[PDB]
């Protein structure tokens, strides 16, 4: 087995620990330990009950310095100096760092120094890595050596397999993108009721894109605003494109690559759904064909559903397997 | 006093009877008569509390076969048959039609038989009708002999404005918008049934035909879609258009800014400030540009998101295009 | 195998559909056929997709009038009178009425001419039939010459097993409650506002009904607020017997513990109502929530998954009503 | 006129400023100064827009140390130091104190020494002030050697004058209340828990500061709250036990009539079929609402209460604030 520690618990580390048994991933990686400067008490309890997810399925137990997932004993550790950790002792093979804040260099070698043998981050971090996968698109890009990585972004997960598929078909020469993001300062806006505004937020989506596509510096923006619905985000892409297209044809070629080369990665739906609907989707993206449309036939726009943490989760384990298990 | 009498009493007629008495506008024109069919205790309930901005602050009440607001009396009407409403007895100078369902030339001349000098149209109506006006992008082209308008839409009215500055300035090629609407058993549009609370709910959408009928020009270059989100009574519309001329952000903005300065003052507004959907709240702009939200995409492709309160704002041009239409009159 | 026909398949007969499976009672209860006034399609989509209760587990295929639920086929059938349900042919034991409008003794009695052996009605319905079951407190009243049976309803079975217990053990005087609501005509031509909605509500009418000695000792009302499906109910007695909060909080708990295991159920964890969602308990008392004014006067506030609960005793009725 | 300086320029004192502005009492109070750490640029902004209470219809300018309301300049404080407060300098009448910090009989010594002559807080306080007063039901039990006032609470001005009320007609033995909570606001492990979808358990002082008022019914009154998303208007689900029998109508018209006379303007009643929003912004401490009414045998009585309790509660400080400066 690969055994990996979670640096930090928030949402993205406690779905990690459900993605993990819920998908049977468990049979290949096992979670050793968990860092959180928080109380074991509550981490236990809210990896037990979530609004977005419902009850886990799985017995959870906590006691002294040990959270319990059915058989498997799980050592949570409260360390503010990451080279303090016990990865060398713990044989940690991947420790998957889900604090937030950026990630970097010096942090991955503090993850080593106290013993992993790599370190993937759930955030961009900086243009210094090892490495950025956005898995089902560039995991054959990992190396041995690889072992300060980048898992890129919920929402950049959800966005750039679409943007590949439709850049290799038909030339992307300019893209604007809107997230509508579902609940979750030197800014006026933080201190407003949430529960009945659409609520513009900063957006680093576009950052995302230029960094992985090099080819689009100065050539994407990106917005994103927050309305009061649970857990799925849609994704409304427009790209200008060189070769001209029909939306019928749009929609075809992102159903064949669902079903084929992106399966289990990105999806395709011409049902009336809504959002809910993808909740706990572990895809990456789901393509509405329903909303695709061709304005002209060199403006593009199709509406992407993603529940962004628990595909990128889902990701996060995928990737994990993919470094722990590379030939020199 | 320009006399307006309004058919149909839903959310629009009574937000136009609202707009007409906080507006001010009522110094210019007076509702002789409203038509509605259903029970007309409700008219007054829902006149007063179903507002959206703290109750409605004229005095309401409906006796008799009568409307009372402040101390003004409206005749209420229950009458099924265009051709025996009593325009003429009333003179009615123009009828605003506010149904949702009449649109076409034929509703127009049989609310002109009846006695009216003309009709307006709450929504896009048919076709061929004498004119569809965006209150502040074309009322000059109302010529005396048009007796029978339409208004376009609350959510066309929101965007064709700001389209008509950016096509303008830079001229657009192609365009595509997607609209996020806020909240108003057994279906055949299987979305409808589904909790409204818990989603982002993709729904159908009229406004590139909209867009189109305005622009005959960008047929075959507009497309729209559209969600219904759950918050409560502001719109936001997400603009993207390739354009001829290269373009900054920053341009976009002071163009769109001074316009708001300018000839689109009142209609088209522009800001700056964080500001979230809640503070258009009974807006009564067409439009409000929200400026942090510019981008434009290599040179070309410009994004603009743009606010309105769909409903307060069409209300509102609804009496701008009855005193244009009343202004050179047939 | 007990022989089930529905009628009507709105949200209630879907999570009957969507509970047989999933509680592993396809063992003992088989659904033969589906009335709908609307179209197999429609039905088939809404019970793979669903806002509460995500997607269904099992394969939904539809085929003509026949739906497909795993391996099982569905007669669906579109019959506006009840004369005309084919229950003899499909040997019918017990059809589960969930239309919400067929609800009296002659409705039972045109099922049962029609071929249906038994008939349980979702929801209170009229007020001569043979019983009204809250199961999980009078199932023992049940016989097997009752054949137009009532299930109560969702709210009344989320409530009632609570209040039979504080009954029993303090002697209930009088009582009040008031029911928040989910999403679940004066006010409804309202626009969108996300307000506090008072409705109107037939839990006193239902809990005076199954306790005749509380008429005229019991009243209730309801708000709606915009949730999630899950309802809580804030009931407030008086009672004979002096007590206190932590008492009350025992009995429940050991009452969850024991007679009422599956149907009463008891925490005393800081949760919130999403928490319940999908439960199959009648009711969860919230420990946490219970009250004691002076030393006669209790508060207490119980939540339930009302849809998911209901849905669930229905199947419980059903399977006591067949194999009796 | 009453010269006032507000202490705290958060939710209350803003509300203050916007009551008094819009009642009109600006013809019997001046606000001379407001003291507030943040901003004066982010002070004007909140001040003119908010999310319950719309655009503020009078103009609101900043400039450096200068708060703009219509044309009345208003001075704007940074000072964390009670003693360095300019009072005396700006003759304040009273200090209308909205930090919900501050409420001590020091503190309130704090600003008479300062210059103040008399102090009203914005909550419960300490068990030892002058007096505490909701405003209708005990501003008789105001003397002019009161000078360190409480004004109470939102919620506990919601409901007191009811309870007063039917204690006064029937006699009340014991109470139990629910408070309904829109989106406003140990370890509380659901504190976590998102808002948007849930109903909420939270934990309240409702029935402390009904038996802080009442003391004779400690060991009589108990309550719980609950939050739910909806804006800015709270529902209280108040339960009785009487002395004496009643029925519902008898109750409703006792409410009707106190309505009409004695708590004209503080009690309002209704019977029309109305919604929550429908009192947003509502300047009275409570609306009974009729419809609500039950008595179970007849003695036991449920009114549901709706109130604007920030709304309500910034009107009773102004009245209180009012009844303190007069006492000639």
């Amino acid at each position: 087995t690969v055994r990996v520690a979670i640096n930090g618990f928030g949402r993205i580390g406690r779905n990690v620990v459900r993605a993990l048994y819920e998908s049977g991933r468990r049979a290949e990686i096992t979670v050793v330990a968990i860092n959180e400067l928080a109380d074991a008490a509550g981490m236990a309890h809210l990896l037990k009950y979530d609004t977005s997810h419902g009850r886990f399925a799985w017995e959870v137990r906590q006691e002294r310095d040990q959270l319990f997932v059915g058989d498997d004993a799980i050592r949570v550790l409260h360390e503010r100096s990451l080279q303090s950790l016990p990865w060398r002792e713990l044989g940690v093979d991947v420790v998957l760092d889900c604090t937030g804040v950026y990630g970097s260099r010096e942090h991955g070698e503090a993850h080593i120094a106290a013993g992993a043998k790599k370190v993937l981050f759930s955030h961009p971090g900086s243009n210094d890595l090892d490495a950025t996968v956005v898995y089902g698109v560039n995991q054959d890009q990992l190396r041995a050596e690889h072992r300060i990585v980048s898992n890129a972004s919920c929402t950049t997960n959800c966005i750039i397999p679409v943007i590949k598929l439709l850049d290799d078909a038909y030339g992307i020469e300019s893209g604007t993108v809107t997230t509508i993001h579902s609940a979750m300062h030197p800014d006026l806006r933080r201190t407003r009721a949430a529960s009945q505004s659409i609520i513009p937020v900063d957006t680093k989506l576009a950052a995302g894109i230029t960094r992985f596509f090099p080819q689009f510096n100065d050539r994407f923006e990106a917005i994103a605003v927050r309305v009061p619905t649970i857990n799925v985000t849609a994704i409304d892409l427009s790209v200008t494109v060189k070769k001209p297209v029909k939306a019928n044809e749009v929609n075809l070629l992102l159903q064949k690559a669902a079903q084929g080369a992106f399966h289990g990665i990105v999806d395709y739906t011409e049902l009336p759904l809504v959002s809910v609907d993808f909740n706990h989707d572990p895809h990456s993206a789901i393509v509405d064909g329903t909303q695709t449309r061709v304005s002209g036939a060199h403006l593009i726009k199709t509406l992407v559903w993603c529940d962004n943490e628990w595909g990128f989760a889902n990701r996060m384990l995928d990737t994990t397997l993919a470094m722990a298990t590379v030939a020199f």
